Protein backbone atom coordinates (compact mmCIF):
# COMPACT_ATOMS: atom_id res chain seq x y z
CA UNK A 1 0.00 0.00 0.00
CA UNK A 2 1.69 3.35 -1.18
CA UNK A 3 1.09 5.37 1.72
CA UNK A 4 3.38 3.10 3.88
CA UNK A 5 5.80 3.00 1.29
CA UNK A 6 5.83 6.96 0.72
CA UNK A 7 6.16 6.84 4.45
CA UNK A 8 9.56 4.75 4.25
CA UNK A 9 10.63 6.92 1.47
CA UNK A 10 9.86 9.79 2.87
CA UNK A 11 11.50 8.58 6.26
CA UNK A 12 14.45 7.72 4.57
CA UNK A 13 15.66 10.39 2.56
CA UNK A 14 14.97 12.68 5.88
CA UNK A 15 17.53 10.68 7.66
CA UNK A 16 19.96 11.10 4.72
CA UNK A 17 19.17 14.75 4.83
CA UNK A 18 19.90 15.21 8.59
CA UNK A 19 22.72 12.85 8.98
CA UNK A 20 24.09 14.62 5.74
CA UNK A 21 23.87 17.96 7.09
CA UNK A 22 25.71 16.99 10.21
CA UNK A 23 28.77 15.71 8.44
CA UNK A 24 28.66 19.21 6.60
CA UNK A 25 28.23 21.41 9.86
CA UNK A 26 30.85 19.05 12.00
CA UNK A 27 33.07 19.33 8.79
CA UNK A 28 33.00 23.38 8.89
CA UNK A 29 33.27 23.33 12.03
CA UNK A 30 37.03 21.40 12.38
CA UNK A 31 38.35 23.12 9.26
CA UNK A 32 37.06 26.61 11.37
CA UNK A 33 39.32 25.09 14.41
CA UNK A 34 42.32 24.17 12.58
CA UNK A 35 42.55 27.25 10.70
CA UNK A 36 42.95 28.88 14.35
CA UNK A 37 45.20 26.50 15.55
CA UNK A 38 47.20 27.51 12.58
CA UNK A 39 46.71 30.68 12.23
CA UNK A 40 47.55 31.66 16.11
CA UNK A 41 50.87 29.39 15.80
CA UNK A 42 51.81 31.44 12.70
CA UNK A 43 51.33 34.82 14.73
CA UNK A 44 53.40 33.63 17.47
CA UNK A 45 56.16 32.95 15.06
CA UNK A 46 55.44 36.41 13.24
CA UNK A 47 55.87 38.57 16.48
CA UNK A 48 58.96 36.50 17.15
CA UNK A 49 61.00 36.88 13.76
CA UNK A 50 59.94 41.00 13.83
CA UNK A 51 61.72 40.98 16.71
CA UNK A 52 64.70 39.66 15.93
CA UNK A 53 64.37 41.79 12.65
CA UNK A 54 64.16 44.77 14.69
CA UNK A 55 67.14 43.94 16.87
CA UNK A 56 69.20 43.49 14.14
CA UNK A 57 67.67 47.13 12.68
CA UNK A 58 69.07 48.96 15.46
CA UNK A 59 72.30 47.55 15.17
CA UNK A 60 72.53 48.25 11.77
CA UNK A 61 71.39 51.72 12.18
CA UNK A 62 74.13 52.74 15.36
CA UNK A 63 76.73 50.90 12.91
CA UNK A 64 75.80 53.13 9.85
CA UNK A 65 75.96 56.26 11.64
CA UNK A 66 79.22 55.31 13.08
CA UNK A 67 80.93 54.44 9.59
CA UNK A 68 79.53 57.93 8.76
CA UNK A 69 81.09 59.52 11.66
CA UNK A 70 84.53 57.74 10.98
CA UNK A 71 84.42 58.86 8.00
CA UNK A 72 84.12 62.51 8.89
CA UNK A 73 86.71 62.45 11.14
CA UNK A 74 88.82 61.23 8.40
CA UNK A 75 88.55 63.68 6.31
CA UNK A 76 89.54 66.00 8.69
CA UNK A 77 92.59 64.33 9.52
CA UNK A 78 93.34 64.14 6.17
CA UNK A 79 92.98 67.57 5.73
CA UNK A 80 95.45 68.54 7.82
CA UNK A 81 97.60 65.99 7.32
CA UNK A 82 97.91 67.61 3.74
CA UNK A 83 98.09 71.13 4.79
CA UNK A 84 101.43 70.20 6.86
CA UNK A 85 102.28 68.45 4.18
CA UNK A 86 102.08 71.19 1.65
CA UNK A 87 103.35 73.75 3.91
CA UNK A 88 107.02 71.76 4.07
CA UNK A 89 106.95 71.50 0.28
CA UNK A 90 106.20 75.01 -0.18
CA UNK A 91 108.76 75.91 2.66
CA UNK A 92 111.23 73.48 0.81
CA UNK A 93 110.52 74.62 -2.60
CA UNK A 94 110.90 78.30 -1.54
CA UNK A 95 114.40 77.67 0.00
CA UNK A 96 116.13 76.18 -3.21
CA UNK A 97 115.90 79.09 -4.94
CA UNK B 1 86.15 43.51 12.53
CA UNK B 2 83.69 41.51 14.98
CA UNK B 3 80.85 43.55 14.06
CA UNK B 4 80.91 45.48 11.06
CA UNK B 5 77.87 46.93 8.91
CA UNK B 6 78.50 44.75 6.07
CA UNK B 7 77.78 41.67 8.71
CA UNK B 8 74.88 43.00 9.91
CA UNK B 9 73.40 44.10 6.53
CA UNK B 10 73.93 40.85 5.26
CA UNK B 11 72.09 39.45 8.67
CA UNK B 12 69.60 41.91 8.10
CA UNK B 13 68.80 40.99 4.43
CA UNK B 14 68.84 37.21 5.18
CA UNK B 15 66.48 37.81 7.83
CA UNK B 16 64.22 40.05 5.65
CA UNK B 17 63.97 37.34 2.88
CA UNK B 18 63.04 34.51 5.21
CA UNK B 19 60.58 36.81 6.69
CA UNK B 20 58.94 37.44 3.56
CA UNK B 21 59.39 34.19 2.21
CA UNK B 22 57.11 32.51 5.18
CA UNK B 23 54.82 35.17 4.61
CA UNK B 24 54.26 34.51 0.67
CA UNK B 25 54.03 31.05 0.96
CA UNK B 26 51.73 31.44 4.02
CA UNK B 27 49.67 33.81 1.91
CA UNK B 28 49.21 31.15 -0.46
CA UNK B 29 48.28 28.89 1.87
CA UNK B 30 45.54 30.99 2.49
CA UNK B 31 44.29 31.43 -0.57
CA UNK B 32 44.53 27.71 -1.88
CA UNK B 33 42.86 27.09 1.59
CA UNK B 34 39.80 29.28 1.01
CA UNK B 35 39.39 28.37 -3.07
CA UNK B 36 39.07 24.73 -1.75
CA UNK B 37 36.58 25.31 0.83
CA UNK B 38 34.77 27.57 -1.54
CA UNK B 39 34.47 24.67 -3.92
CA UNK B 40 33.20 22.38 -1.46
CA UNK B 41 30.64 24.63 0.25
CA UNK B 42 29.21 25.52 -3.34
CA UNK B 43 29.19 21.15 -4.27
CA UNK B 44 27.13 20.46 -0.74
CA UNK B 45 25.27 23.27 -1.45
CA UNK B 46 23.98 21.57 -5.14
CA UNK B 47 24.21 18.31 -3.30
CA UNK B 48 21.48 19.40 -0.98
CA UNK B 49 18.92 20.98 -3.12
CA UNK B 50 18.63 18.12 -5.51
CA UNK B 51 18.20 16.47 -2.07
CA UNK B 52 15.78 18.62 -0.80
CA UNK B 53 14.49 18.78 -3.91
CA UNK B 54 13.75 14.86 -4.05
CA UNK B 55 12.97 15.03 -0.18
CA UNK B 56 9.96 17.34 -1.57
CA UNK B 57 8.97 15.17 -4.54
CA UNK B 58 8.32 12.39 -1.82
CA UNK B 59 6.08 14.44 0.66
CA UNK B 60 3.81 15.95 -2.07
CA UNK B 61 3.17 12.49 -3.04
CA UNK B 62 2.58 11.36 0.52
CA UNK B 63 0.40 14.52 1.57
CA UNK B 64 -2.09 13.65 -1.82
CA UNK B 65 -1.73 10.26 -0.41
CA UNK B 66 -3.06 10.82 3.01
CA UNK B 67 -5.51 12.67 1.50
CA UNK B 68 -6.69 10.26 -0.55
CA UNK B 69 -7.03 8.39 2.38
CA UNK B 70 -8.60 10.53 4.22
CA UNK B 71 -11.27 10.74 1.22
CA UNK B 72 -11.83 7.00 1.37
CA UNK B 73 -12.22 6.35 4.67
CA UNK B 74 -14.94 9.25 4.51
CA UNK B 75 -16.52 7.56 1.42
CA UNK B 76 -16.53 4.08 2.99
CA UNK B 77 -17.99 5.37 6.01
CA UNK B 78 -21.01 6.96 4.39
CA UNK B 79 -21.29 3.83 2.01
CA UNK B 80 -21.30 1.64 5.64
CA UNK B 81 -23.97 4.25 7.02
CA UNK B 82 -26.45 3.81 3.50
CA UNK B 83 -25.62 -0.13 3.53
CA UNK B 84 -26.74 -0.30 7.46
CA UNK B 85 -30.11 1.70 6.91
CA UNK B 86 -31.66 -0.39 4.09
CA UNK B 87 -30.28 -3.04 5.57
CA UNK B 88 -31.96 -2.35 9.08
CA UNK B 89 -35.26 -1.96 7.37
CA UNK B 90 -35.39 -5.48 5.74
CA UNK B 91 -34.78 -6.63 9.71
CA UNK B 92 -37.98 -6.26 10.13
Amino acid sequence: QTGKKLMAKCRMLIQENQELGRQLSQGRIAQLEAELALQKKYSEELKSSQDELNDFIIQLDEEVEGMQSTILVLQQQLKETRQQLAQYQQLEHHHHH
